[PDB]
């Protein structure tokens, strides 16, 4: 198994996947690594199993259909993975914790949002449809773009949004387009 956490790339108290060589800190894995279960399979392995069980699940989909899906266990898992994929990028640190807004010439957003809040919401089963999760994720980056205006710091929002959107298209098998 790897000797660093797959998400944060640090050593420490790691839990090892039994079906692949990845390792995780307890709260880096999403959901948080489970108390018992021997063997244990990580979220990457659980997602791979869904695909393998239903190969046709990788045929192209319309985003509009994906967003209206109810958050049954498999969609719940997919959103947890997609959230985890954003945490995997080091630039997610900027969007992880609760932000504050005091910049000359800008006003803060009406509805602040951040990754740890989305993480809690997923954990507490507060989203009934994929759309709920996706809207909060996109709001993160949209609030950032709006607040930072022409400061070059706006690019961090573009960059992390691009990681989100690419992973969304991959995980939910969105029909490729030009
Ligand atoms: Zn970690
Ligand atoms: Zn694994
Ligand atoms: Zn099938």
């Amino acid at each position: 198994n790897s000797n660093i956490c797959e998400v944060c790339n640090k050593w420490g108290r790691l839990f090892c996947c039994d079906t692949c060589p990845r390792s995780f800190h307890e709260h880096c894995h999403i959901p948080s690594v489970e108390a018992n279960k021997n063997p244990w399979s990580c979220i990457f392995c659980r997602i791979k199993t869904i695909q393998e069980r239903c190969p046709e699940s990788q045929s192209g989909h319309q985003e509009s259909e994906v967003l209206m899906r109810q958050m049954l266990p498999e969609e719940q898992l997919k959103c947890e993975f997609l959230l985890l994929k954003v945490y995997c990028d080091s630039k997610s640190c900027f969007f992880a914790s609760e932000p504050y807004y005091n910049r000359e010439g800008s006003q803060g957003p009406q509805k602040p949002m951040w990754l740890n809040k989305v993480k809690t919401s997923l954990n507490e089963q507060m989203y009934t449809r994929v759309e709920g999760f996706v809207q909060d994720m996109r709001l993160i980056f949209h609030n950032h773009k709006e607040f930072y205006r022409e400061d070059k710091f706006t690019r961090l929002g573009i960059q992390v949004q691009d990681i989100f959107e690419k992973n969304f298209r991959n995980i939910f098998a969105i029909q490729e387009t030009s």
